[PDB]
């Protein structure tokens, strides 16, 4: 029951937000953004909230019953998921959760592989892309839309989506704190996780950043998460007591065991560092983050630089 | 002078050590005629990771390298070579003291999955891929491997990722998960392994953790053993707790009522064993959970686990 973060380090963590390795950390200015996530979201006391779930493979994975295919490019065929929870259990639309959980939490198009094992064996899977930004985007009312190239599935049959990363064209497909319209086109939200943000004047968060693979375009991919998912994993499991609304954590170089630089871990689950601009942080990929003491809002961080 | 613990992740929370997949089920069978040696999601339980094993979830069955020229040879009839780095983009060292590149497959199949690139220029393309393990040159010791493809759309000499999914044969005999691959190659010897795993205690049988794997053709059940969850590979590595002899003792508690619903050993060496006798996947709450109860030796005896 005192607070602990893991000791994995930073090339041993994964993004909570999809499944893929974090390879950098990440300071932007949060003006004229508003960052809320639903996937990696946890308290530092242990209380999942949005989409979050545990089980890393399944970030943005998507479980059910495949309907009928329909034309509208190669990937000119629609065909509909009728939703499940990713254990395969009867999904249940008026849980107080935005939508299944594991959905994605981002306007985008997922490419991956749908895949099928019908009720007598019989298997197949292809390419497909989930665009999340369409009308019929709707995991909160248990419905998506796969869109898919290859004529070979069977409606009527179980299958399920695995996201690899970005199926759009070019950058502007792709709006990392965009949220869907979980409830479908023109439909409000519910069940949120609250956006974050720095509260000390001239703070900006930091992210745990992946970059994810893309089937076109000068796409950049990349990815933030307020916390990977093995931390939304140790604080669920630890619960542990958040002595105040601000743990102090530092980040180390192994080599040296010298501090690199200082961060507020906030209780809400997210981190902030006295930095100023949008980069990515120049640190050891084997570096780690060590849980320092208890402070509170007024607590001035040590400048961060470059890292 | 460091206490030992489990995760408390329940069954359905947990993740395959040896591919990015949910645990669906435990599992027992008895290991006769078997060698059971896998090299991924080998860790002892105070800490010390073997064969290929790596901590990342998301990278194990992953290649990442650069991509060489398409050749012939039936849709999936081009041939592509990955020359492979390590997962996180450093040099890839042929000397180290392991199987192969860390993250490679550790059983004979086909891997069905993504190939993605993103050049130097910052253009990308993704397309499917398989991953032939049984391939004389699958040789991710030496850090080559050969992708199949159907697609002409690849670009050679600028960087790819191999994203594993699934089974990518045409039937049960093209996955055999227990039989390793010849990770130097055809007609060559494996180095750095992971010693095999065997219950010592007459009757015992090992218990899995189970998944079902994806499949892009055939009748083919999928099923993927591991010793360890992905998470408990990563709490041992992290925790490093003292041993206090070769056998913890585990219990498997129902949610619901609290009640313990089977014992187990949980040795050493990274692996469990159950008193059960058979070929079957245990009838147990998925969200149920193993308890850490106490020390114990080679001698004790575990209560019988019927269907669990």
């Amino acid at each position: 029951k005192p607070f602990s973060l893991p000791s994995l380090t930073l090339d041993e963590l994964s993004n909570s937000r999809f499944p893929a390795p974090i390879v950098q950390l990440y300071t932007n200015p949060h003006d004229n953004l508003v960052v809320q996530p639903q996937n990696g979201r946890c308290t530092i006391d242990g209380l999942l909230q949005g989409t979050t779930q545990l089980v890393s493979c399944n970030v943005c994975s998507f479980r059910g019953t495949l309907g009928d295919g329909q034309p509208a490019m190669a990937f000119n065929i629609q065909r509909e998921i009728m939703l499940e929870n990713l254990d395969g259990s009867p999904y249940d639309p008026t849980d107080d959760i935005p939508a299944v959980l594991g959905s994605p939490d981002f306007q985008g198009v997922v490419f991956g592989i749908l895949s099928q094992r019908n009720t007598d064996g019989q298997t197949r899977a292809h390419e497909a892309k989930v665009d999340t930004r369409l009308a019929r985007f709707a995991p909160k009312l248990g419905f998506v839309v796969a869109t898919v190239e290859n004529t070979d599935f069977h409606a009527n049959q179980p299958c399920r989506f695995t996201p690899v990363g970005l199926g759009g064209d070019n950058n502007r497909d792709f709006n990392q704190w965009g949220l869907p319209a979980y409830g479908g086109a023109l439909t409000n939200n519910t069940n949120l996780a609250p956006p974050v943000m720095p509260v000390y004047p001239g703070e900006q968060l930091l992210f745990f950043r992946s970059q994810l693979p893309s089937s076109g375009g000068v796409v950049g991919g990349w990815l933030d998460c307020l916390l990977p998912q093995e931390w939304v994993q140790h604080f669920f499991q630890e619960s542990a007591t958040s002595q105040s609304d601000v743990a102090l954590v530092r980040y180390i170089n192994p080599t040296t065991g010298r501090v690199l630089f200082e961060a507020k871990l906030h209780k809400q689950g997210f981190l902030t560092v006295a930095a100023s601009g949008s980069y990515p942080l120049v640190v050891p990929a084997d570096g780690y983050f060590r849980f320092e003491s208890w402070v509170n809002q007024f607590y001035t961080l040590a400048p961060m630089g470059n890292g």
